[PDB]
Parts: C-alpha cells; structure tokens; sequence
C-alpha cells in the first residue's frame, strides 16, 4: 500500500505521522515550503508542489498510489480541482476533507470515494460529553444502538454486577471495566464496581440514558 | 447546564448546533460578523465580541456559564489570552481547542481543564482505516485492548459463530452484527455471517489483527 | 558569561550594544534581515532565525548560553512560544520583555525568571518628573523610602548645609552635591549651596516632598 | 498643572495612568479608537484625534496645557510634525519620545525641550544587571560616581559594618540596608549583615566594582 497525502495541515499532518509510524510509504504534498520541511522527516517522500496543476501532479508519480488523501478543507477551489485531476487520472481511492455542506455536495458530484468532516464529527462527539458528563467515549453502532464507555459514580461504588439489573430492566449489557488500569473483558457475575473508573456498556440509545439517570 | 462556545468555526460551529439540538442554552461568541449571523438561529444567544478583552467578556455574563469552550485553534495568541481571562474569572470548566504540541503545553500551564485536538485525533483514526480496509470504526479502551467494528469479507460468508474459534484461538469476543440494517446485541451460537456487513468484535489489539489476517 | 538576545528592537538592540561595549559574547537573533545586518557589527554573532522553531533554535547552540533575553514585546504569540522552548531546553536564566498585564501573567505561568516592562517603568519615572520639576532622577529603595536627586532652586542659593535643618525637622540626609561638574561625596557641615545643580537627598517619600514644598 | 499625552502606547499609557493616580488633569490623545476607549477611564479627558492636523489640535484646547508629551516613537513623520505644531503654538514644555539617533537630532532642531529614550535607557540599565548579578538597581550621579543597591552574598553573612573597610580601603560609603523588609537609613557601626538582602552603597564607579570582586 502506497499512500499520498495532499495538504499538510493539522488533519493532513496527523495522517502522515500516523501512517509513517505504522511503516507505510507516504508521499507528503504541500504548497507551503515550511510545511514540507517540517514533515520531511515524518514522510517517506515530501515534495513542494501545487496539486491543482496536472503537470506538477504527474511529476510526482501520483498514478502509482492506490490511496490519495486530499486534506484541504479551507480552500474549496483547491480541493475540488485537485480531486477532479485525480478522478481523471483513475485513482482507485480518493478521500477528501470537506469544509461545509455545500463542499460535501460538490465532491460527491465529481466522484469522491469518501468525504471526511474531521471538525464536525469531533464537535458532535464533544457535545455529547458536554451534555452528559458521565460518558467518556462512545461509538454509534447504528442510529438507535451504541457502545458507551461510562464513568462510575459514587452510588455505584461497592456494587456487584448481579446487583445492577441492567440485563433485565434496562436491557443493557456490561462489556468491560477498567479497574484502575486493569481491564477485564466480559466480566462474570459478580464483580465489585469501584470508584470513578471506565465502565463500558452496550444497549439501546434511550436505554443507556435511563441507566445513567436512575442506576 | 449553560454552555458558552467562543469561536464559531468548523469545530466550534458543530458544538453550537449539536448542543442546541439537544435543548441546551448555548452562547455563541465570535469576532466575525458573518459567523455570528449564520449561527444566530443555531444558538440561544449570539454575540459579536472579542474574547481577549476582559471588558467585553464581562459584558456577556460569562461568569454564569459552567462550561466555556474556546474553539480557537489557529490563533495561539487569541486562544491563550482568552483562557487566561476565564481562569482568572473562576470558570469551573474550560475546554480549549489546540493547534500543535507547543500550544498544548501553554494551555496546560495556564490552567486548561481539557485540551482537544480535533484534527489530530481524526487523522489517527482515519489512518487506521487507510492502513486496514477491514476496519470501519474503533474505540481504544486502553493501549492494548480495543473494540473494532469490522467489515465482513467473502470468506466469512455463510459462516456460523461457533465455526469461528475467536474465543478459543484468537481470544476475542464477537459483540454485535449489523445484518443489513438489523442489529443483534450479543449474538448467541450460532448465527450465520452474511456478506459485507458491520461485525463488532472485542479483544486485544494484536489479537484482532491476527483474526483479520487469518480468519 | 555568554548572552543571547532574541529580537533586535529598540530595547533588544540596546542590550546588544551595551553588552558588546563591556566585552561580552553576545548572540543577536532576529527574524528580520535588515535588523541583523545593522547589528552584525554590534554583536559577536548575528543570525537570521525564527525563535519559535525548535529546529532553528537548536542550530544556534542556544543550550550553551546562561542568559537568554527574549526582547519581543509586541508579538505575544512569538514571545510566549520562544520562552516555552527555552524553558523546555533548560535555560538557567530567561529574561522576557512583556507588553501588558495579561502578557506578564502568561510568562509567569510558563516559567519566566524575570519579566521586564521597559516602557511602563520609564513612564512612571517620567511622570514623577512631570508632576514635580524639582526632581531629576530617583531610585525607590522601598515603598516608603527613596533617594531623590533634586534640583537646587533660587531660595537655596548661598545657603549652608547646617542652615538647612533636613536632619532634625524633615528627617532627611543630604548625600551628594554636583557643584557645576564637581561632585562631593558625603558633604560635611557646612557647604554652600549654589545655583541650579544636582542635590542628592535621602529620606522618607513623604518627608522629601515636605522639603521640596517648604525648604526648596 | 495640566498635562496632555499624545499617543497611548506602552510608554504613553503608563504616563496617563500614573499622572491620573496622583490626581492631575490629563488629556489623552490617540488616533486609534480602541486605545482611547481603553484609557477613557484612566484619563480626565480622552479624545480620538490626529495630532498632525492643526485644526484638530486647536479643537482640543491644546494651548491651555503647560506640559505636552508626544509619546510616538515608531512614526518619525507623525512625531516630528506633531512637535512642530506645538512649537508653533508656543507650548512651554514639549517632551518627545524618540526612536533612534537620527530621530533625536530632528527633534533637537525643531525645538524639543526634552527627548526621552525609554527602551534605550532601560536596555543599558538591564545590561548592567546582566553583566553583574550582584547589582539590583543603580543611579548615575555622574560619569564616575553612582549609588548602587547591591545584593548581599554568602561571604558577607554575619559580618559587621566596622569589619568591612569600605570607608578606608575602597573609599565607599554604606547608605542603607533592607533587612528582610526592614529598612535602616544611615546605619551606625556596627550592624550585622544578613543574607541576600539589598545593600545600598555609594562610591566611585571603579571603586564599587573592586568591592564586589574582593569584599
Ligand atoms: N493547491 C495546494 N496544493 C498543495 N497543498 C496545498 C494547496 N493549497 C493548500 N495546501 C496546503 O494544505 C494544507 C491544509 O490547507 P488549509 O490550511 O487551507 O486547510 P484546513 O482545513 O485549515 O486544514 P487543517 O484543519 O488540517 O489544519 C496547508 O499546509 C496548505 O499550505
Ligand atoms: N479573539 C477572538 N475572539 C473570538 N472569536 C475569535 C477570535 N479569534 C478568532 N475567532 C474566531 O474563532 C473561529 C475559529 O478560529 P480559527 O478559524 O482561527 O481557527 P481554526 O482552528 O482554523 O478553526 P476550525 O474550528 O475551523 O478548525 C473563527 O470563526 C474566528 O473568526
Ligand atoms: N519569532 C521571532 N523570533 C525572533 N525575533 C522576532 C520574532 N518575532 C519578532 N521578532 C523581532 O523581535 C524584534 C522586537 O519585536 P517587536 O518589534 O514586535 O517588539 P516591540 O515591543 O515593538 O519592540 P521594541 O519596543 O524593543 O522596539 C523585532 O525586530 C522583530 O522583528
Ligand atoms: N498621528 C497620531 N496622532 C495621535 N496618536 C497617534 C498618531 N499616530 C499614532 N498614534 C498612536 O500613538 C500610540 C503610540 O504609537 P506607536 O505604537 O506607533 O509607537 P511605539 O513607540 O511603538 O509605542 P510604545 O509606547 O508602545 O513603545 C499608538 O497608540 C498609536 O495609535
Ligand atoms: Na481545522
Ligand atoms: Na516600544
């Protein structure tokens, strides 16, 4: 797998550093000279080039990369013209960072394989923690079911799993407990619930909220 | 709970729209006139003000908000001076959006309760999907254990749960199956695994990778 | 002693010229090309570099300097990020030029050994001379005692030291008299006070003001 | 005494706040709207005006002020044109903040009563403390004699005044000792010298340096 990242920003630079850490060949492309020099050591190859030019894009050997990431989310003209050239160049996978709803629709028309909203997806996840301080991190399996890593309160201290009727009343399944750095996968009845540690639970979205308010 | 969001960007504007959707009193503060007019309908109160000024900050009644979110991640001078005033004004919870590693350290010194890297955290999560196309969304319970929502391949088609020795060999637990829009929580042996649907699994980080390569 | 001065402004450039005059090894760092060329002859080593970058800061050998002066007082982002790198690099002495009260508090949190307000300290000293024209230069020993270099008026002309009851009534001690270029340290009774020359006095802050209004 | 300060900068704003604290009528003049609003409460009268215009300068009643301070030290054209109008308007006392050596000479030609270099005078005083850490604050009585407020070292601990032969050998007079917040004016023999407190001394410039190195 050969990866090309166009645009070394906060989002683009994180992909280059993470993929290079895992041991992948990453091409870092940016129009700014200072950005390329900073990420020269964090990428296999770093080039100062303009992605809106077809002649400069063909000089990079961009046709040899299966995955090309266009991490430009503040210049719609630069982002949409870059993916038009890549779609014309028959790139199998083009992942684009969008800015707003209208930028999402333009990329969908010109053939974006995946469109990413980094700030919008984090803003929704952060606001869920702001509304309810009991949650720490959640993953939406569907629109009605999710896995929520809850935080143990004072009333749940010194309580066994069998004492909590999550399975019968709330219809939720306890998944894991992070006992002060110790992690137990699929706890068996019964385990004592300690102080403010991570409590992983699984259930319906409305059913978990009932457990937070009541249990 | 009263929330104040300073800076209506891509990350700041997502928090205002999400918290207002859930039914919370949100104060939207931005120095740009066009940003405030766009988010006037998506916030309880929208004010055009400079957060670096103490006189303007006290005119907003900012001492009445438990949670203040400083979503400025491109101006270090504006972000650090804003949180210094809020820390001096005894705000119980200050959440700041950072830019880089050095911006993270300055906010930690001047008393930031939580520091958020929206683009950096998404860039790591996106790069995990780029490296392995089988994964769709994952949550890190710890540094060695995670819950990964996998994608079913062709070799797993028409296969029962008892056929897959994830519990014995790989030491991983199957959590949920998204059967073409139908979601089954904690499947019982045995369930037939269909085509390319979401397969939620739980196990050690190295153990899940063995299941992806072999199973 | 090796000194590094970051930012060649009106305040930063004065430190480079004064330390080089006394015979010290001074490193002059500035982001502006014209500033470095002007102070190239007034510093041991002058480099065009950005102090907010760790890679550029390590290329200067900045870990070999005991005293680093960050004389940036108009860019808070550049000033605070520079001192964060120096504090991370274990610089024994970091002296920072601040802009306002809020800039002073940020530098105190991130570990500034000394914070300097050049314009604010001069503005207070100048305003003391504006309010009272009799004073010329003063040093605050404490919040209630100071040494004030006064200016002799017409009523103090042809007056002896013993005639002035500064020691008994005002409780102030006359320290030195600059008699037209001639300086007398610790004058003995009695010395004739001439025309408008420098009269150094020492006493309580409220006691000196009584001498200016009544005696002077 | 009526004071007018033209230019509300770091140096100009300090004069307005100090003179208003002492109870003087201060006129604050600045071309920037935000500067005038900030110093409106710290001055008797604050006006947004351009000092280079004679019509605007006469609208302030500037002929009624004995002392006018032109605290502009980054715009030579604005600083020199302002003092030309004031000299033409017969202001008894004009104090100007200069920028460099060439700005000092222009103001001297066009009739500046006093020219001030705030950053240059502080830079010399700071560099004296940088070269010798024993000094704290000094005042130059002349080019060869000065009063230096020294810092007591470890070798001067538990030492009497009569033990130190400053009067005979070094020819210097000890003026005051700040004994941990207690200040003694003109100490009499003998007083014990404690740890790192302020030691005020008076003598020749070369004679004090000998005391620092030897005594
Ligand atoms: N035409 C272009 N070709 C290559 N790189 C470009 C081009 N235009 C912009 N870039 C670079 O892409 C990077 C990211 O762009 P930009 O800062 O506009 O987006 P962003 O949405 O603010 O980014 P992030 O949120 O990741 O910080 C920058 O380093 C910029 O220099
Ligand atoms: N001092 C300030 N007070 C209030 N709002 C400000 C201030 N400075 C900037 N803003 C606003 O905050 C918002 C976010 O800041 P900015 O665009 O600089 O950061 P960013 O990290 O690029 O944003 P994003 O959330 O889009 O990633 C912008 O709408 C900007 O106008
Ligand atoms: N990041 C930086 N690294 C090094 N030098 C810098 C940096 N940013 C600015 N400088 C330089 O530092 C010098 C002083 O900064 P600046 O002029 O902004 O402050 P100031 O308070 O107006 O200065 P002064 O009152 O001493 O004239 C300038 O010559 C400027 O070019
Ligand atoms: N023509 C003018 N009339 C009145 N005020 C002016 C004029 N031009 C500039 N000013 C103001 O004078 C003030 C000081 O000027 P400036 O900031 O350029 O000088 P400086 O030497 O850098 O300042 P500082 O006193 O902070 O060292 C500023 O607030 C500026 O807006
Ligand atoms: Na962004
Ligand atoms: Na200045």
């Amino acid at each position: 797998k050969q990866f090309a990242v166009i645009g070394l920003g906060r989002f683009g630079g994180s992909i280059c550093k993470e993929l290079h850490r895992m041991g992948h060949e990453v091409l870092a492309v940016d129009i700014n000279e200072e950005k390329v020099n900073a990420y020269a050591s964090y990428a296999t190859h770093a080039v100062i080039a303009n992605a809106t030019e077809e002649n400069e894009l063909l000089s990079l050997g961009i046709r040899n990369f299966e995955y090309v990431i266009v991490a430009i989310g503040a210049n719609i003209q630069a982002s949409t013209l870059t993916t038009l050239l890549l779609k014309e160049l028959d790139i199998p996978n083009i992942w684009v960072k969008a800015q707003n709803y209208y930028h999402h629709k333009v990329l969908e028309k010109i053939g974006a394989d995946r469109i990413i909203h980094p700030e919008k997806d984090m803003g929704v996840k952060i606001a869920q923690s702001l509304s309810d301080e009991n949650v720490l991190n959640y993953i939406d399996l569907s629109d009605e079911y999710s896995i929520v890593e809850l935080l143990a309160t004072r009333k749940l201290d010194s309580k066994s799993i069998i004492d909590l009727n999550v399975r019968a009343k709330y219809g939720c399944t306890i998944l894991a407990i992070k006992h002060h750095g110790d992690i137990c996968l699929s706890p068996a009845p019964e385990d004592i619930i300690r102080e403010q540690d991570c409590l992983v639970i699984m259930g319906h979205k409305k059913d978990i909220k009932r457990f937070e308010n009541e249990g």
